[PDB]
This record gives C-alpha cells, sequence and structure tokens, in this order.
C-alpha cells in the first residue's frame, strides 16, 4: 500500500506536499557536457543536476557514444542523435503513465511502446526550403497488459502524453539558446 | 578529401543524388521501449529506413533511463530529460562539424556544455499555467580552431540552423501516440 508500479507513492506523496509547501523545491536543472571525437563521433556525459534547493552530484558519470551509420558518413559507433531523441521521448512517456497511474493506485503488469519518426535530410543538408529540418511527426503506440478496458487504458495514455517533460518538449517550441563560449 | 573526418567526397555525392532523386532523402529512424518496473525502463535503437531502403544490419544498442532518488528512481539510469540533452548535443555538435568540413573549414577541437531548467509542478499536475517540457535549454560550446570568435558564432549559427534535434526542440513537432492495434 506503499509502492505501485515499483514507485513509491508515499515518497510522491510527500514530495508533492512538500512542493505545495515551498514551490521552489520543484525547480530543478538537467546538465551535459560533449567532446566531439572526430567525425561525426561525439561523446556526452551526464553527471550533476541541481533541483530541491541543492546541487546533487552524486552519480557516478554516464558517458554516451553518439555516431551515424555509414549511409550519413559514420561508422555505427553509437546510435545517432534523432535515435537518442526517441530514446528520450520513449522513457519519458514510460515514466510519466507508469507514475501517473501508480498516483490513482492503478496497477500495471507491462508496459510496452514503439517509436516511429519521419526526417527529410534535404533540410540537414539545405536543399530545400520547404522540407522541416527536424522531425516532420514522430508516431507512437503502446501497448499495456492490466486489468483496464480499452478506454481506460487509452487515459493512460492521454495522460502519460499530458505530463511528460519530453513529449511536451518535442511537441511545444521550446527555446534553446546557443553560444560561443 | 576529408575534412574534420568527414569524407567530403561522399558528402557532395550524396548531395548530387539526392537533387536528381529527392525520395532518397526520406528517413525513418525507429525505437521500441520495454518498461522494467517503477521508474526503470530499457529503450532498443536497431533498424532504420533510408535511402530507399530498410536497413536492419546493425546490432541492436539498448538504452536503460532511470531517475534519481529525489525523482523516485534508484539511479537505474540516465533520467529521460538528460537523454533529450545528451541527443542535442550529438546533433549540434555533428551538424557543426558537417557543416564546416563541407566549407572547407578545419577544427581542432570541439567540446559543449549544456543546461536546461525543469518546473516538476508540471510533470505533477500542480499547476495548470507552468510548463511540463523544459522552460528553456541553454548551450555553450568552446571551438579550438585557427577562427575569430565571430567566424566561430557563423559555424554555430550553420549548427542550429541545420540540426534535426535543435528545430525539433524548437519548434512544435506533432506527436501521436496511442493505444497498439497489434
Ligand atoms: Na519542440
Amino acid at each position: 500500500t506503499t509502492v505501485v508500479n515499483g514507485v513509491n507513492v508515499d515518497q510522491l506523496m510527500a514530495t508533492i506536499e512538500q512542493i505545495k509547501a515551498k514551490p521552489e523545491i520543484a525547480q530543478f536543472k538537467f546538465r551535459a557536457t560533449n567532446q566531439w571525437m572526430g567525425g561525426t563521433h561525439n561523446q556526452a556525459t551526464i553527471k550533476d543536476f541541481y533541483g530541491a534547493c541543492a546541487e546533487d552530484d552524486t552519480r557516478k558519470p554516464m558517458v554516451f557514444d553518439l555516431d551515424e551509420p555509414p549511409v550519413l558518413l559514420g561508422e555505427n559507433r553509437g546510435a545517432n542523435p534523432v535515435e537518442y531523441l526517441l530514446v528520450a521521448l520513449s522513457g519519458c512517456l514510460t515514466t510519466s503513465l507508469v507514475a501517473h497511474a501508480a498516483a490513482r493506485g492503478i496497477a500495471l503488469r507491462g508496459v510496452k511502446s514503439r517509436y516511429e519518426g519521419d526526417i527529410d535530410l534535404r533540410g540537414f543538408l539545405g536543399l530545400s526550403e520547404e522540407v522541416p529540418v527536424g522531425y516532420r511527426e514522430i508516431r507512437v503506440f503502446f501497448s499495456i497488459d492490466a486489468d483496464l478496458t480499452d478506454g481506460q487504458k487509452e487515459e493512460l495514455i492521454r495522460m502519460a502524453q499530458k505530463y511528460s517533460p519530453v513529449y511536451n518538449t518535442v511537441a511545444k517550441p521550446v527555446p534553446v539558446a546557443v553560444l560561443l563560449d
């Protein structure tokens, strides 16, 4: 009665009450660093973050290699950056779905999902002023194993989207300032 | 003829082929994800489509996503909003380097740092006005090259202009999420 879907709902409840009292606690900052490794290969590191009124440098660094397939001028030294964007979207939607279900006391047995997005490289290459540079659209499907109706499953999915930071960062315009140091 | 480790001959060849046959430039990228309990889930990258053919030749790449303790996880992986920064960082870096290469501009080194801020009240449903996503993301590039600040700033402008992940963040991209019928 303290844990649903492997989420500690007591901790969730305490976090919500803490934020209601002191909204400043809810301000988080996430960070990365990246070093170019030649050609299409580069390496990103995740380490510290800020939140709940303090810097947190407690985690072992998490290192990621990004590259391209040969047709996009790389050697598959890692997944490509637009693939990493789908990874991020998939983790966020899944967590948002599961955590919102947990908060409602809705048990789920299994969750999986699939993702496909369309990109026309004429954008990246500056060959057409029509074509978007980014994803034109992304299509996601979820499968949920639970004692729920299809309508109730669809509701969980709508709530997942509504509360997902990565979903909303994709679907809405978010400003990105890129500067010389 | 290689600049910044980029095969510029292949690049120009690809461009000419696309001008003749624009459909070559249509790619589809994919992922699958399985929930692993709590805030932990796992994404897999394998196949893609592009240049008028399916490519299922790559070995799968698997990524673990989780949360720190204060965000209800157990450090079973970096969190999804961190992976978004990872994506952005790779894309801006490759776009910068590749566009420099196409112009014959050699770079000794490139590095960058990223921060975005988020108010959890969005995710937690505690405010209807608060953005659920990032409020803003800020990126700083350091470029080691035989270039003035203004020349570096031009490479950075072009990086952003032509970066798919930058434009996916900066612009509204439609995303349809549905219950699977297969
Ligand atoms: Na966006």
